[PDB]
């Protein structure tokens, strides 16, 4: 899978994009990697901060489905007109199949200015496409329309950013140990269940389901570890107790300061997710370092900040970690990245089995 290994090209905070191609003859965009969403979409019209667009009068194989559709995410809303055309990954499998497209017509927040992508992939499930789950995303047409297996893997490595975008299978160059899956809780974002977490090995004896709620997932389109109000306060309690050695300023821990060194890195705690695992009672767990949740902006942004509509696991989590979408089995692998940032003396690391008891109760109903 070495054609598609360093495919993942982006800046700091702006995202992770991989080229692609759409129409015929092919358009080269670049494409935000997003399992946060459902929706292929691409600019269309010239938007000052562009750097090209999708010109679907210069496509053969272009096709209407005169249909709007409008979608806002976070922060960030555009509007488009529904289509499909033919649809390639040049750094990906020898493929191309029809796709969906939304060209995106009316924007508003969305496109960051001084970006260099043009679109953005949703590789989450239909179930949260808009207009409706009839839009049928990406990647379940890549699978339909292809013998290319149900399974992609993300490794992001972390101004410039770059990573790895395996579509179909595992390289297992990418990672060092072993994977440890968890449950995918349902098809419609990534959905995974939380069942315990600690900061420097210090449990937070808070009731599981205050991890879930209303849900926990995985999402590459999101920069933050994004913890609910309670677990944030809770870790930054935990993590400026084992830092404290060294003052910081308040507005450090909001996310709005910086430090900077000529890095005390073992100053600063571990941090870790344990996740319900494949069997009965039982669970792993993943843990990042300082090297993680401190994003360089010698100077440095603690990347952990309070949400609101449940976990994500944005690239702070994922930085760490080489991810296996295995859609194909309901499940999510993590495993040491063999590219995250280390440490003469740590590692990031994935570790199990542990037991844990009632992970059920652990999701909101
Ligand atoms: C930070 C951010 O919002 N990133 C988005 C993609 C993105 C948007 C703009 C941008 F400049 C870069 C990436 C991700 O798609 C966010 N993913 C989840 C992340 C969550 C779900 C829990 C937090 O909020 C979202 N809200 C709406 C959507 C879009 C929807 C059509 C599926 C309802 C998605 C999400």
């Amino acid at each position: 899978f070495v054609e598609m290994v360093d495919n993942l090209r982006g800046k700091s905070g702006q995202g992770y994009y991989v080229e692609m191609t759409v129409g015929s003859p092919p358009q080269t965009l670049n494409i935000l990697v997003d399992t946060g969403s459902s929706n292929f979409a691409v600019g269309a019209a010239p938007h000052p901060f562009l750097h090209r667009y999708y010109q679907r009068q210069l496509s053969s194989t272009y096709r209407d489905l005169r249909k709007g559709v409008y979608v806002p995410y976070t922060q960030g809303k555009w509007e488009g007109e529904l289509g499909t055309d033919l649809v390639s990954i040049p750094h990906g499998p020898n493929v191309t199949v029809r796709a969906n497209i939304a060209a995106i017509t009316e924007s508003d927040k969305f496109f960051i200015n001084g970006s260099n992508w043009e679109g953005i992939l949703g590789l989450a499930y239909a179930e949260i496409a808009r207009p409706d789950d009839s839009l049928e995303p990406f990647f379940d047409s890549l699978v339909k329309q292809t013998h290319v297996p149900n399974l992609f893997s993300l490794q992001l490595c972390g101004a410039s950013v770059g990573g790895s975008m395996i579509i179909g299978g595992i390289d297992h160059s990418l990672y060092t140990g072993s994977l440890w899956y968890t449950p995918i809780r349902r098809e419609w974002y990534y959905e995974v269940i939380i069942v315990r977490v600690e900061i420097n090995g210090q449990d937070l004896k808070m009731d599981c389901k205050e991890y879930n709620y209303d849900k926990s997932i995985v999402d590459s389109g999101t920069t933050n570890l994004r913890l609910p109000k309670k677990v944030f306060e809770a870790a930054v309690k935990s993590i400026k107790a084992a830092s404290s050695t060294e003052k910081f300023p308040d507005g450090f821990w909001l996310g709005e300061q910086l430090v900077c060194w000529q890095t005390p890195w073992n100053i600063f705690p571990v941090i870790s997710l344990y996740l319900m695992g494949e069997v009965t009672n039982q669970s792993f767990r993943i843990t990042i370092l300082p090297q993680q949740y401190l994003r360089p902006v010698d100077c440095y942004k603690f990347a952990i900040s309070q949400s609101s509509t449940g976990t994500v696991m944005g690239a702070v989590i994922m930085e760490g970690f080489y991810v296996v979408f295995d859609r194909a089995r309901k499940r999510i692998g993590f495993a040491v990245s063999a590219c995250h940032v280390h440490d003469e003396f740590r590692t990031a690391a994935v570790e199990g089995p542990f037991v844990t008891l009632d992970m059920e109760d652990c999701g909101y109903n």
